[PDB]
RNA sequence: ACAUAGCAUAUCAGAAGGCACACCCGGAGAACUGAAACAUCUUAGUACCCGGAGGAAGAGAAAGAAAAUUCGAUUCCCUUA
RNA sequence: UACAAGUAGUCAGAGCCCGUUAAUGGGUGAUGGCGUGCCUUUUGUAGAAUGAACCGGCGAGUUACGAUUUGAUGCAAGGUUAAGCAGUAAAUGUGGAGCCGUAGCGAAAGCGAGUCUGAAUAGGGCGUUUAGUAUUUGGUCGUAGACCCGAAACCAGGUGAUCUACCCUUGGUCAGGUUGAAGUUCAGGACUGAAUGGAGGACCGAACCGACUUACGUUGAAAAGUGAGCGGAUGAACUGAGGGUAGCGGAGAAAUUCCAAUCGAACCUGGAGAUAGCUGGUUCUCUCCGAAAUAGCUUUAGGGCUAGCCUCAAGUGAUGAUUAUUGGAGGUAGAGCACUGUUUGGACUUCAGACAAACUCCGAAUGCCAAUUAAUUUAACUUGGGAGUCAGAACAUGGGUGAUAAGGUCCGUGUUCGAAAGGGAAACAGCCCAGACCACCAGCUAAGGUCCCAAAAUAUAUGUUAAGUGGAAAAGGAUGUGGCGUUGUGACACUGCGCCGAAAAUGUACCGGGGCUAAACAUAUUACCGAAGCUGUGGAUUGUCCUUUGGACAAUGGUAGGAGAGCGUUCUAAGGGCGUUGAAGCAUGAUCGUAAGGACAUGUGGAGCGCUUAGAAGUGAGAAUGCCGGUGUGAGUAGCGAAAGACGGGUGAGAAUCCCGUCCACCGAUUGACUAAGGUUUCCAGAGGAAGGCUCGUCCGCUCUGGGUUAGU
RNA sequence: UAGGCCCAAGCGACUGUUUAUCAAAAACACAGGUCUCUGCUAAACCGUAAGGUGAUGUAUAGGGGCUGACGCCUGCCCGGUGCUGGAAGGUUAAGAGGAGUGGUUAGCUUCUGCGAAGCUACGAAUCGAAGCCCCAGUAAACGGCGGCCGUAACUAUAACGGUCCUAAGGUAGCGAAAUUCCUUGUCGGGUAAGUUCCGACCCGCACGAAAGGCGUAACGAUUUGGGCACUGUCUCAACGAGAGACUCGGUGAAAUCAUAGUACCUGUGAAGAUGCAGGUUACCCGCGACAGGACGGAAAGACCCCGUGGAGCUUUACUGUAGCCUGAUAUUGAAAUUGCUUUCUAACCCGCACCACUUAUCGUGGUGGGAGACAGUGUCAGGCGGGCAGUUUGACUGGGGCGGUCGCCUCCUAAAAGGUAACGGAGGCGCUCAAAGGUUCCCUCAGAAUGGUCAUUCAUAGAGUGUAAAGGCAUAAGGGAGCUUGACUGCGAGACCUACAAGUCGAGCAGGGUCGAAAGACGGACUUAGUGAUCCGGUGGUUCCGCAUGGAAGGGCCAUCGCUCAACGGAUAAAAGCUACCCCGGGGAUAACAGGCUUAUCUCCCCCAAGAGUUCACAUCGACGGGGAGGUUUGGCACCUCGAUGUCGGCUCAUCGCAUCCUGGGGCUGUAGUCGGUCCCAAGGGUUGGGCUGUUCGCCCAUUAAAGCGGUACGCGAGCUGGGUUCAGAACGUCGUGAGACAGUUCGGUCCCUAUCCGUCGUGGGCGUAGGAAAUUUGAGAGGAGCUGUCCUU
RNA sequence: GUGACUAUAGCAAGGAGGUCACACCUGUUCCCAUGCCGAACACAGAAGUUAAGCUCCUUAGCGUCGAUGGUAGUCGAACUUACGUUCCGCUAGAGUAGAACGUU
C-alpha cells in the first residue's frame, strides 16, 4: 500500500534582507530571489543568483519601475 | 672373539618434600572489557598454571651513549614529558 | 461511646475531670464546617501502577594523581622548587636539574614586533592584551570499580559416575500351571498315523521390575507419593558387589535425554566490584532565582553532542520592550475569470451564469523589518563557571490525514497544567476568575450566584413558554402559541418560545438533591454574597533612594536545576569549666529559636562530659521485592503422619497414655527368626523430668551416673 | 482371588526402548534390504604423541549412510551440484633465475652533467605441483518430474492433433487420504436425526515409489467409528457407614500485612471506587456457611516489543582455524642413461623372524629378511576444510513482520516576512555543452485568415529558453553572424545562511589578456539539482625537513586523481539466518483479551414516493436519494493494566433491558368464518429433548402455546470441566540449501489457595424502647406466587 | 533633439498640414551589406509627392485611472458554537478623470 510521494527541497531563505530606510553597509545583500522580481537600483549590483547587494553604504529605498517592475535604490546617506 | 648391555655388592648429612597464596627470574598464557557493534588493537603479556632460586632476584664492566671544547659497568629516585 | 457511613486529622465548640517550665493553662470531646496516605514514575496517580508488616541498628558522589575556572595569600618581569641530605614518621634548612612567564608568525627552513600567503602590506589571517607565578578553599572534568545495589553470560584451574546413562569382572533371583517345534521310536506306504521329545525375545499368573488410566493429595505422610485397576514376568530379564568413561567432555534403542533434587552445555574457587545507553534507591534546614519536553546530526529513535530556554561573576552600556507616526517587502482571507484547467444554458467565435491547494487582472485584517523619530518602561548583549531538558497534555483557533469519526495523529499561533495552591464548573491536572512571605473572629470586589440543603433578592419593570421545555439529538410532520409586515373574515414571507420524530440493559439516574408554573426564559435597573485577589493592622527577610542612614517604595508559588546562609554528630588543638554534694545516657514535662534545633527541672543511672575558636570527616535515613535481630497479624486458627482397644490393681505430688493382669484386636511369603551395607554406643541397670517426644508422662532411642563386646576352627 | 465380548478402519510387522518429575506414541530399536569405504601398521575413532580400540579379527570381515518383517514392485532425467576417473590444454604458490633499473662515489671534467668495482633498494622474461576451468561416468548419490489451445467412431467431454520450454516432463499403484483451502465435495451405507465413520468417483491447491508405493495373518496399557451385555454416567436424586469438618480438654503454625471506625446505587476520575460528589440504606459484638469484589494471594509476564543484551543451532554471510592433500628444501648416499627417468646399498623405516639381557607380545642390542634414498620428521608455500571458533546480520514504522523509503533540486500543504510536520499531494537529479562560454553587432515570436517550405494582415507574449517545477525574460535571459578562451593567477571590505563542518553572494585591488572605435563587459551556462569528511594510496611540481656530515629513503606544502562509503555527516580493509530448547534487563513509552472514546461496518427506525399491488403510491411491498438511534459484530485509536486483569464452548446459579417468541388488550386490512399480515400498549410468568460438530453460529429429527433478541470482563475457572486454543514429543502436505515456518491437518500432554475485610445465607449474645416481667398480637415496610394445553357445551 | 513621468499618454476613428525642418522619393560611384534580395543596413542626391508616415485639432466605441456608500473578510473582546459590540476595510459595480503633464 506504499507510496511514492514523501520528499521536498530544502527551504533556502529568500526575500528581503534589509528594510526600506535602513543604513547598509557597503556589501550587504538586500534581496534574495530567484530571477528579478526586484532590479537593481542605483548603486546597487545583482549578481549570479541574481542576489540584490548594496555597493557603498548608504539609505536603501525601494521604488517603482514603471506600472508593474520594482527596484532597490541606495542613496547617500 | 676382546668387549660392552646388564647383574650384584660398597660409600655419600647427594637428591627428594614443605613453606609467606609477599618479593623476583624463566616456560606457557585467557576472557569478560574498551573500542559506545566488531575482527587489526586494547584488557595484557594481566589472572591462573608450571619450574628455579634467594634473602633479596634479575642487570651488569661498552662490538655503549653522544655530536661539545664529549662521557667511562649496572640498578634505582626526580625530571626530560 | 450501642440510629450510626468515618485517609481517622483540622478549625469552631458545650460538658466533665485536673492544676504546669504560670502562660490568653492540661486531658477528654457531644456536636458543626473542611478534608480521597507517603515515595517512585509519569502528559497525567486517591489510584485498581511500584514499594514498604512494625520497631531498632547497618546502608549510597569518596580518595590518589592531572587539567580548568573561581576566592584568599605571597612575591612581581619575575614566580617556583623536584628527588636527595640534615631534622622528632615534624616543621624547617639546603637542594636551580626542571617548569611556567616577559614574543609572535609559519608545515618547515627561518624571520622577529612582526610574521605567513603572495609577484606585491596590495589585501587579508594570526600577533603587538603587556603580569605572571606558587600554594591552598570551592565548582567541574579526566584515569583509576568512581554514587550504591542488581544480570543472562564469558575465560582459567580444580571437584564430581555413592544418583543417572553405558560398558567391564565376578555372583544371585524368577510360587505354580498351559501348550506342545525340531528330533527320534514304532505300524504302514516320499509321505501318513500313534508314542516320545520338550522348543520358544511362546501363553496364564505371584514375587520382582515398571508406570497406562483414574480418584486423592498439592502452606501434602512424601521437592514425584497413596488406593483401585494396568504391562512384562526364561529373557534385547531384574539385580548386589567391585570397577571404568568428566564438561571445548562423557553416556545415549535418540527424548535436547542423563552426568548428586540443578544441564541447548555441571558444580566450586579466581579474572571480578566483568558490563548494564536498563529498573530500583540516593539521609539535615532555610533564603533568592527558576526551565524544557524544540532544531540539527546520529548503527539514531526511551542514549548522546552542539544550539534554543535557567543560574552565578565580571564588563559594556541604552543597544531591550509596548505604543504613536511614516516607509517598506510579501500574494493569505476575500473575490474574479484576464492566464491554466473544469463547467451550464443558449446564439453561432459569442452573450449570460459557475469551480479551483498546486489558477491570478486583483487583494485586506493582522503579523514582520526599520527609523536612529517621539512617549511609558527597564531590560539587552558579551565573555566566563554550572546545569537540566530532547515521552509533553488538554482548551481556543488556521490547516493536513481520517470519515467536515475519536479524550485520534501531524504541524502555525495563543493560554493553562507540567512546576500552581485559592473561588466557580456537584464531584473533575489542562475549562472561567485569580498567582499563597506569615498572623488577624476586619473591609471591598472577581468568575459565579441570592427558595432550602448553602453565604446573599420568595428584588424590580415589561413580555414569552405548559412542556417539568428549563434540566441530551436531526431529516420531516403539524388550526400550538406571541410579534411584525403584506394581502381578498380568508391567504401569505419572516420571526420568539414550544410539540412529535425520541428505544437498553444493578437503581430513579440528562436540574447535584428537595422542590419549582416561577425558584424557567428575553431586555433593563438596582442591592448584596462571594477568593490565599486588593485594602487595614502587626510581623520577617532581601533590596534601591541618604528628606532627616530613619524611613519610604518594591519583591517574597515553585518541579529539573543554579547561587548563598546555616543547624547537628564523632574526633583533634588551644583556652576555660562541670562532675560520685552525681557525668554520659534513658523517661516525663504545659520551655526558647524563622527552621534545622537549644536549654531547664524531676525520676533512673553510676563515671565521665560539655562550652568558645579553629581543623578533619566512615557527618544526618522512611522508602533500595535493602541486610541482621526482635516482635506482631492471620488465630487460639490449619494441623497433631495410614491401623482397636477395654477394665482392674498399682506407682505417684499429678495417670486416656507408665508398670503388672485379663479379655479383645491386627500381621503371619510377614508387622515373625537371622545376617551384609550403613550407623557408631542408640545396648544394660540405678536415678531424673529443665529442653526433645507433634497431647500427657511418674515414661523413652532424651538427661545423669556406673557397666557391656572374650575365637587355632 | 481370578478374561467383558464382537464388526470394521488408519499406523507400526512382532518381543523390546524412550522425555528421572505435565508427552509411552504413529517416535526409537529391530530381524531383512541396499549403497559405499577398507588388502591389514586395514578403513573409521580417541590422544598433541607414545599408546590403544577396531581385533588377539582379516573381504561370508570391519566402519559409515539410508530403508525397516513378509508379498508384488521400485518408473524417468547427469542441466546444475557431490562423488569416482582422465590429463590435452587455460590458470595458478613458494623456490630456482637474475635481463635490468635506482642509491651512493673514485675518476671525468662539464659545472648538475658522465660514471668503474663495490655495498645496497628493488626486480623482468623463463621453470614450479595439487587445486579451479575442461572432458566423461554415476540416481536404494543430493535433488527434481511443464504450460497453452483445438478437435468425434465416447451429447457437453477429448482417445487424436499445433505450438513454446527443458535435465526430465510423475510410470505402476493409491486418492476429499495423519496429505483436500475451496468443503459439512457428489453419491450410496449405517442413525428418526451423522461437520465423525465406511464404500466408491477423482477439479491430486499441495500423493507417488528405499526421507520407499500398494497390500497384508499375528501382535498393540495405539487412534477411530458401530453393536450385545452391563450399569447412578444420566433423567433426578435418596438414604446409610467411616475420616476431616462442628463442640469440648491438650499443643499449636503458615503464606499475607501503608494506617484503617472498611455499605449500596447513579455518576466523576489515569476512561472498571469501601474511602470523591449526590442520594438510599445500616443499633454494638460474635458463631457456622458461600465464594461476587478487594483489578484477592505465589511467581521484577514464559505472550508482544526494545537492548548497537546473551546463549544454542544453520548455512554457498565475514574472517579464521584441527585436520587432510600437493610442491621446494634439510635429514639424503652411488650408477647408468638423458630436471624429468631407472638400478644398487649404508642413511632412514619395519605392529617382520630368531637370539640375549630375561623363567616379559614393553624396550634395548645382535643376526637374517623386506623396504630403501622413498617414506617419516622439520621450515616454507598453495588448496580443500561449518569438522570447530570469534563474530555481523540498520533505522523509520499509527505494535512488530511483509510492502516502501533513506542523499540533493522545484512546487503546494505553509495560515501574503523567514522557518515549519506526517508512510500528506505532484515531479526530477547522480548530467550535458570546445560552443549550449565571453564579446560585439543585428533580429523578433506562437497560432489563425488569406491564397497556392512561400507571401500578407492579424498577433504583449499563448512560443523559446539543453534538462523537472517554480520565479523571470521582448533591458531581451529568446534567435543569427564575426572574433576569441575570463570555463584566468593572488585575493577580498561587507553580508545572507548557519548548532558544527559546510553553503551562497560580493564591490574593489594587483598580474595577463579577449571582444569593442570607445565607455566598458568578461573569475562559465536565465536562477536554483548533476554530489561524498577524514584516514590511506597514486601521480606532477618545490621554496621546506632530511636523526654525526654529504647524498639518498622517506616525509611536509602546493596541484590533481582513486569511494551506488546511495543506510548518501560515511561504525571495519573485510559479515547472512532460525529458536516452539531458550535465557537476562526493561515497557502498558507498544500489540493479543476486557474496559474507554468513534460509529466507518453491523442491528434497528424513519423521510420523499416512482411504482408493483384488477383501476388504487401509502392492506402489503418501497426503487433512486435523504436523516437518525443503539453500542451486541468486523474495525479505528492506543487512554488503564506487561514487579501477571487467566482463554472459546459446555456445567451450577442466575439477574437486568425491550427493539415481544407465547399468553393478555386493541387499530387497519386486498379481515366471509377458521386461519392470517402490519402496526400499536404490555416485561407478570413461560420459553423442549436429541443427532452431527471443540465448537458458537448452523442443518436435521421429534414435539410445543412458544421454542425471543440482547447486556452483565461475548455474566460467572479463589464455583466445576479443559474438548479446541499458542509449551516441550512425533508425523503428513507445503515452503526453506539449511537450522526450521505454517495457509495448514493430525495423535499425546501437572488447572495451586486453610477466607482478613466488604457482600450474601443462617443463627446467637449486649444495650436500648423512663419501673421488672409473661403472653397474645397490629403492621409501616420487605419478600413469594403470578405459566399454559386439550376435550365436552353453546 | 533628448531626459522624467503608475495609458488620465494608449487602440481607434475622421479631418487638416509641405519641402524652411521630417519622410517617402532618385541610384550604386565608392564606405559598408543581403546564409539569395542597395528590401533592410549606408553612401551620393536636388527633382516628384503628404498619398502614407509624422505632428495638431475633434469624437468617450475599446484600453486605463476611479471616487462615495454598502457588503464580504478579519485585529480584538464577550457570551457560545456562530452569533454580538468596536476598529481596519476589500474585490466586483454604478457616479467620474480622461484623447497626455514636463524639464535642458
Ligand atoms: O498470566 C496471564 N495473563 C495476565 C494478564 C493478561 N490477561 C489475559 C487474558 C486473556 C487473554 N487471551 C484472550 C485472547 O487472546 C489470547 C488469550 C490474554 F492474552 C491475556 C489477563 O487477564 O491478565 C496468563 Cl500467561 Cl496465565
Amino acid at each position: 500500500s506504499s507510496t511514492k510521494n514523501g520528499r521536498d527541497s530544502e527551504s533556502k531563505r529568500l526575500g528581503a534582507k534589509r528594510a526600506d530606510g535602513q543604513f547598509v553597509t557597503g556589501g550587504s545583500i538586500l534581496y534574495r530571489q530567484r530571477g528579478t522580481k526586484i532590479y537593481p537600483g542605483e548603486n546597487v549590483g545583482r549578481g549570479g543568483d541574481d542576489t540584490l547587494f548594496a555597493k557603498i553604504d548608504g539609505v536603501v529605498k525601494f521604488e517603482r519601475k514603471g506600472r508593474d517592475k520594482k527596484q532597490v535604490s541606495v542613496y547617500a546617506v
